């Protein structure tokens, strides 16, 4: 029960890379982790494929059946737009098998936590937080985070979902916005015209779930210190108010300097501090990836974070391995922040934190 579970198989990695949208990302992430020999220090668990019934715990039968149908051949289906397919989510080959593989991997991790096999279980290929019950959205065919949380609900009465991806985790928040059993906390860029457009600090959930959604809207250019100060302030209060029994943590690396999104200016060290703070609660914790469009930097980030989970210090030099040539121009693990300004006004941040502190008092 001591060592983290690492969700992995060569078949799963090949499947995760098989669509080539973020080409070879899963292989690069695993290969760097392997290059640093971190997998030796972890319990490698082969993921299972999600069954129809498991996927149906969140997604509608109509959506799953459509996804399954357009997956048989290539397939332009008249119903595809209704289901969010055709643009960011093309209806490709075994798209359904891809979705079920990713959904299954996160469920497997969750089941490992339930069975007490580990206290931390990692699926770096999961974290597809935008998908809705009946619609693909924002590159997400299926919401594995929701599927993971719903699996955890078999055992845990209160689950905290923390989303540190650059984007608002609207899909997970919406799934649980009416219930107090799951609190969702998203730190994200929030700006008119920036996807997905939701998640202002006034977004607090609905009905019985009111005040169980927490949103921290942040502006371009935030760096490690300020981000950690915000994240720690919110998590300290969320922990006190909500007393979570299990945590699902999404760590999308599109906040990291050098990402094409070019919005936040974080390094993996700052995200690592937030992760450290969550790890100290010593709860069952399900670790997911997410966005991250600079491949080398994303691998850098999730590898570093795996080190944080294992309590290891990694060498600064990127080890010789399959993708060593992608790590230019410095070929080191550290990431240097970009020279552009932090657009966050300290008093605006403080007002947001106060508003959140106020909301969390209602949590009972
Ligand atoms: O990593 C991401 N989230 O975690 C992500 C990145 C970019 C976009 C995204 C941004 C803007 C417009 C879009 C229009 C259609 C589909 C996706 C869009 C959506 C999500
Ligand atoms: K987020
Ligand atoms: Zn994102």
């Amino acid at each position: 029960s001591l060592v983290p579970v690492y969700i992995y198989s060569p078949e799963y990695v090949s499947m995760c890379d098989s669509l080539a949208k973020i080409p070879k990302r899963a292989s690069m992430v695993h290969s760097l982790i392997e290059a640093y020999a971190l997998h030796k220090q972890m319990r490698i668990v082969k993921p299972k494929v999600a069954s129809m019934e498991e996927m149906a715990t969140f997604h509608t039968d109509a959506y799953l059946q459509h996804l399954q149908k357009v997956s048989q051949e290539g397939d332009d289906h008249p119903d595809s737009i209704e289901y969010g397919l055709g643009y960011d989510c093309p209806a490709t080959e075994g798209i359904f098998d891809y979705a079920a593989a990713i959904g299954g991997a996160t469920i497997t991790a969750a089941q490992c936590l339930i069975d007490g096999m580990c206290k931390v279980a990692i699926n770096w290929s999961g974290g597809w937080h935008h998908a809705k019950k009946d619609e693909a959205s924002g590159f997400c065919y299926l919401n594995d985070a929701v599927l993971g949380i719903l699996r955890l609900r078999r055992k845990f009465e209160r689950i905290l979902y923390v989303d540190l991806d650059l984007h608002h985790g609207d899909g997970v928040e919406d799934a649980f916005s009416f219930t107090s059993k799951v609190m969702t906390v998203s730190l994200h860029k929030f700006s008119p015209g920036f996807f997905p457009g939701t998640g202002d600090v006034s977004d607090v959930g609905l009905g019985k779930g009111r005040y169980y959604s927490v949103n921290v809207p942040i502006q371009d250019g935030i760096q490690d210190e300020k981000y950690y100060q915000i994240c720690e302030s919110v998590l300290k209060e969320v922990y006190q108010a909500f007393n979570p029994k299990a945590v699902v943590l999404q760590l999308g690396a599109d906040t990291i300097a050098g990402d094409p999104m070019c919005s936040f200016n974080m390094t993996p060290v700052g995200i690592g501090k937030c992760l450290k703070y969550i790890l100290q609660w010593q709860l069952a914790t399900l670790i997911l990836g997410g966005g991250g469009y600079n491949l080398a930097n994303t691998a850098r980030c999730w590898t570093y974070l795996t080190g944080v989970i294992l309590g290891k210090t990694l060498s600064s030099e990127i080890p010789d391995h399959e993708f060593f040539t992608a790590y230019g121009p410095d070929y080191v693990l550290e990431i240097t922040p970009s020279c552009r300004p932090d657009r966050n006004e300290p008093h605006r941040i403080q007002q947001i934190l106060n508003y959140i502190k106020g909301n969390l008092k209602h949590v009972v």
